[PDB]
């Protein structure tokens, strides 16, 4: 859906191009996050739009539309809080419980976008955003990707702006994409985020992160998580596809846990 300009404000400062603004609806004024593009890269945009419009779910970032003007932006709702590596970088005081929930619902997100037939591609902890402490919504579908009717995967060819330490081996040997891999990634991301924000395999390159996993070593637990969650970690790094869980797994696995806590 075509935005109207002149419906919509935006702040001088930018967050990261993407900006902070508000469009104004009937009778409310909305807070948004603008994704701008500095004057086949409108078709990526564009892409991205595509798949953000087919998706509705609340751990789901969603996107109100499109406002070409100058420059060409996309307008999606606020998450306040930023990403979740960040986060819990700065707020090292939050719960395991409370880690627990948020991963738990990027695990719902993805169950949902599972059932849709969609990969995301780039699932990590920078791109889950807080719209608080304990809401959580998955974002930046750029390199996303609707799969077809008839098949389990996305084949790419050669794409290199990749984010190795994310990608399951599939992905790095046969540059195939599944809900599996993003399995593989949802294990990384639960990584960071039980170790509050630290990247993974720190201070190694691309090469030396596929070496370490095909001798079958794998990030080790982190401080204060626990093994249950540990565990779930390394069965999303289970380097054969077939035998790797898929989101309905992890999710149940994650719900039943997250309510044993609360209990
Ligand atoms: C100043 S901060 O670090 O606290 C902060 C950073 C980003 C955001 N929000 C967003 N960021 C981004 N994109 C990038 C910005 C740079 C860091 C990684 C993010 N994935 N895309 C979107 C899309 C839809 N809605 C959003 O809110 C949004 C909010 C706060």
């Amino acid at each position: 859906v075509y935005l109207d300009r002149k419906l919509l404000t935006l702040e001088d400062k930018e967050l990261g191009t993407v900006k902070k603004g508000y469009y104004q609806m009937k009778k409310v004024v909305k807070t948004v996050a603008v994704k701008i593009l500095k004057n086949a890269l409108k078709d990526e945009l564009l892409a991205e739009a595509n798949v953000m419009q087919q998706l509705d779910n609340p751990y789901i970032v969603r996107m109100i539309g499109i406002c070409e003007a100058e420059s060409w932006m996309l307008v999606m709702e606020m998450a306040e809080l930023g990403p979740l590596n960040k986060y819990l970088q700065q707020n090292r005081h939050v719960k395991d419980k409370n880690i627990i929930e948020l991963v738990h619902q990027v695990s719902m997100g993805m169950k949902y976008l599972e059932e849709s037939n969609f990969v995301h591609r780039d699932l990590a902890a920078r791109n889950v955003l807080l719209v608080t402490q304990h809401y959580a919504k998955i974002s930046d579908f750029g390199l996303s990707k609707a799969l077809r009717a008839d098949e389990n995967y996305y084949k790419a060819q050669t794409h290199g702006k990749w984010p190795v330490k994310w990608y399951a081996p599939e992905c790095i040997n046969y540059y195939k994409f599944s809900s599996k891999s993003d399995v593989w990634s949802f294990g990384v991301l639960m990584w960071e985020a039980f170790s509050y924000g630290q990247k993974p395999y720190r201070g190694m390159k691309g090469s030396e992160v596929t070496a370490m996993l095909e001798k079958g070593e794998r990030m080790g637990c982190p401080a204060g998580c626990p093994r249950e969650m540990y565990d779930l970690m390394n069965l999303c790094w289970t380097y054969d596809v077939e035998n790797r869980p898929g989101f309905a797994a992890v999710e149940l696995r994650l719900r039943n846990y997250y309510y044993d806590v609360v209990n």
